[PDB]
């Protein structure tokens, strides 16, 4: 219920350096095109010299790349996850559930998200707006939570433990097995929701 202690740790996780949050965002309005993305239209698109860029992206230990050295990953992903999150004619994938939630706001584009109960592998899939949800299936949706750690990769620490279930039963069952998680939690997607946009508050009140 009390969320201050994930939003604290995942804007620390997160914003690792000055500009994390002024590049995040036109990056994952690039990559919600569907093609990977160079450090030189990026540098272009906030005015600084590549080499920023650069740097920036290098204190991202997570981030993705191709073959030829483009950006495919921050977050938002062109690889394959168990996350699918489309934008208009565009398959795109997330690194974990609250990603699909946080997103829409930020890229301000709706998505489509679909994946499976982490439980029971039934589908579920929802319409993330900047704004709200809907088509929530099943209605009774939920999220798992743990608690970021600031100083590991956020993808080995956090994203892997966050997932979508079937429902809030079915998740508090499949939590009642995995102990030692720092801050594991159960939330409704709805919770999930509200606290992806606590997160994009404090985010973008760090944006030049
Ligand atoms: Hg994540």
């Amino acid at each position: 219920m009390k969320l201050a202690p994930y939003i604290l740790e995942l804007l620390t996780s997160v914003n690792r350096t000055n500009g994390t949050a002024d590049l995040l965002v036109p990056l994952l309005r690039e990559l919600a095109k569907g093609r990977p993305v160079s450090r030189t239209t990026l540098a272009g698109i906030l005015d600084w010299p590549a080499e920023r860029v650069a740097a920036v992206l290098e204190q991202a230990t997570s981030t993705e790349y191709d073959k030829d050295g483009n950006i495919i990953g921050y977050g938002l992903t062109l690889r394959e996850t168990s996350y699918v999150f489309e934008i208009d004619d565009r398959r795109l994938y997330a690194w974990c559930a609250l990603d699909t939630l946080i997103f829409p706001a930020l890229i301000g584009r709706t998505a489509r998200v679909s994946s499976h109960c982490a439980a029971t592998g039934a589908p579920v899939s929802l319409t993330v707006s900047p704004s709200e949800i809907q088509a929530v299936e099943p209605a009774g949706m939920a999220v798992s939570l743990v608690l970021p750690q600031e100083a590991a990769d956020v993808r080995q620490s956090f994203c892997c433990h966050v997932h979508f279930f079937a429902s809030v039963p079915t998740a508090e069952d499949w939590a009642s097995k995995h102990q030692g998680l720092e801050g594991l939690a159960i939330v409704s997607v709805h919770e999930a929701f509200g606290l992806g946009q606590e997160f994009n508050r404090h985010l973008l009140q760090t944006m030049s």
